[PDB]
């Protein structure tokens, strides 16, 4: 069956689950993550789904750079003394949810410790 | 004076200063990090000298977007189990070089701890 019904971030973009939003428009959704590892901490996702980063290809690369500098705007925003973008691929990365998703992590001085 | 004679990151990707290479073409240069924290730990830079995410532009989002696709080509190439991109924007991050720089960690199933 289809990603619309069976895609947890998926239903959270048309906001059949409900979320904490932070941004949405046509292209994008943006919400808080609900188990914050740092003090801000907002999910940015396609409203589109694409499984992970190993899912760009030469000919949607274009759109998955739009898709980050709309992650720039809001971080730069959200988070004007700095913030770490991050995102997970597959199993060793702890990857949960197979629809792409930027975390977007501020509001302290980060830590950067052995992963 | 100019970036290419004073960034870290310029002279790296012109092999004016040396690195451990990972892949390198006409747009980007790819490098062994000399102070990992992952058992697999690389940085993807554009060889032209933009200074973070923050200046990502609608004009060069396209750009952004390739070099992120190259950051998955060679991710999953190198760690074929998964990896994670992290990106450090200004202070709150740890933004040391102003040189946009992608981390490529993997190697490991990498921990994800309160920053
Ligand atoms: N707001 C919200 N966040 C979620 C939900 N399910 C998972 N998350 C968050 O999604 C993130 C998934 O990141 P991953 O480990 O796949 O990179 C986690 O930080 C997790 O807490 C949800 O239903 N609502
Ligand atoms: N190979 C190499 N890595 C470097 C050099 N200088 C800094 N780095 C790495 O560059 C990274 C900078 O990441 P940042 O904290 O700015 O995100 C760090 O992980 C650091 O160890 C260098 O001269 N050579
Ligand atoms: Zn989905
Ligand atoms: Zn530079």
């Amino acid at each position: 069956g289809s990603m619309a019904d069976s895609c947890i971030f998926c239903k959270i973009a048309q906001k059949q689950i409900p979320s904490t939003i932070v941004y949405e428009d046509d292209e994008i959704f943006a919400f808080k993550d609900i188990n914050p590892i740092a003090p801000i901490h907002i999910l940015v996702i396609p409203k589109q789904h694409i499984a992970s980063l190993n899912e760009i290809t030469e000919e949607n690369e274009a759109f998955i750079g739009k898709v980050l500098y709309k992650v720039s705007l809001i971080g730069k925003k959200e988070c004007p003394e700095g913030y770490r973008v991050v995102n997970n691929i597959g199993e060793d990365a702890g990857q949960t949810v197979k629809h792409i998703h930027f975390h977007i992590l501020g509001g302290k001085k980060l830590a950067w410790d052995k992963l």
